């Protein structure tokens, strides 16, 4: 592989990572109370779970994969059209909601084995679904459908947490979930995949992300690494730094990174679900004390970005400067 590629060797992923056997899947066609209680302990306990029954269309998870999998196969001259002045635009602020391909790395500067479409999913109009890619022909009318029920689910989901919190429900139907960024990953074959990563270790900066995999690729930090074992049918929920930091670290963010394959690519549809970048993130007052005092003083969402998108010196870089306590 060339040298941009090359991660510094304390980064590099070890060739046999076990199954993640305790990965919570959870059936949200359980009993309600069953559901808040077992989401509850996932959160509080490993902030990384899958959801199965989750009432968004097994056939609509499939097209999405289909249209998401028929994008990464387009030749090169319709795939520049979303690359500004030529080349890859990069994940820093201002990030735009229009369509672009994105290139992603660490600065022992090296680069993720990694191509990411991304746009604005939230609210759907004329305007934004415009500047979604023109090609392949259906990806508009099955990505709508799809990012309209992805959001549905992530509502829901929100919404069982606000139970199991003991917030009032709809407290994250607000400024707090108004981004909705779907990044659809394409991992294709690595020569050396000792030395390189699909996507290096980190938490969503984000509330909350819905992540739908086909294949294996994706692992969590429980200094343990392990496989999260793709469900095509179920998603993984990761939650996100913004959520470690409403719930006063009540709950668990997902820390995960992505190994690469010799043989086989894999596309995998992250929906991040998160603040404005006008947004004050502070842990909820709701549920501070005498007993359990603010472990962070209120930040601008935006101050918080642009330190998560350039500095990764450690997982919760971005936070670092807004601890107290
Ligand atoms: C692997 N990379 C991580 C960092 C960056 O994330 C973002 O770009 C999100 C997009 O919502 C963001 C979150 C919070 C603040 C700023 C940006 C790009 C991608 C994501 O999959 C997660
Ligand atoms: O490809 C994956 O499974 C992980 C994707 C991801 O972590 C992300 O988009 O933030
Ligand atoms: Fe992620
Ligand atoms: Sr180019
Ligand atoms: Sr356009």
């Amino acid at each position: 592989v060339s040298e941009s590629f090359v991660a510094p060797l304390e980064k590099r992923a070890e060739n046999d990572v076990p199954l993640g056997n305790d990965v919570p899947i959870i059936d949200l066609q359980q009993d309600h109370l069953v559901v808040v209680q077992q989401i509850t302990k996932a959160c509080q306990d490993f902030g990384l779970f899958q959801v199965i029954n989750h009432g968004l269309p097994e056939k609509l998870m499939a097209e999405t994969m289909d249209v998401c999998k028929e994008f990464f196969a387009l030749p090169a001259e319709e795939k520049e059209k979303l690359q500004p002045k030529g080349e890859p635009a990069k994940f820093e602020l201002p990030l735009e909601q229009k369509a672009k391909l994105y290139v992603e790395g660490e600065q022992e500067a090296f680069l993720y084995w990694k191509d990411t479409l991304a746009h604005g999913c939230h609210p759907l109009d004329e305007e934004l679904v415009n500047s979604w890619p023109e090609k392949p022909a259906t990806y508009r009318e099955v990505v709508a459908k799809y990012s309209v029920e992805v959001r549905k689910l992530t509502m829901r989901i929100l919404d069982y947490i606000c139970e199991g919190l003991g917030l009032k429900l709809g407290y994250f139907d607000n400024e707090l979930s108004q981004i909705q960024m779907m990044l659809t990953n394409y991992y294709p074959p690595c020569p050396d995949p000792s030395s390189t990563l699909g996507s290096g270790g980190h938490y969503d900066g984000n509330l909350i992300t819905l992540l739908q995999q086909n294949l294996p690729g994706l692992q969590q930090l429980i200094a343990k690494w392990i496989a999260v074992e793709p469900i095509p049918t179920a998603f993984v929920v990761n939650l996100g730094l913004t959520l470690k930091v409403i719930t006063n670290e009540k709950f668990e963010g997902s820390i995960h990174r992505v190994v690469t394959n010799p043989t086989r690519d894999r596309v995998s549809i992250a929906t991040l679900i998160g603040p404005d970048y006008s947004c004050t993130i502070e842990p909820a007052k709701e549920l501070l004390s005498q007993d359990n005092p603010p472990l962070y003083k209120p930040y601008s969402y935006a101050e918080f970005g642009e330190i998560y998108l350039s500095d990764k010196s450690d997982y919760d870089a971005g936070v670092k400067p807004y601890k107290i306590n």
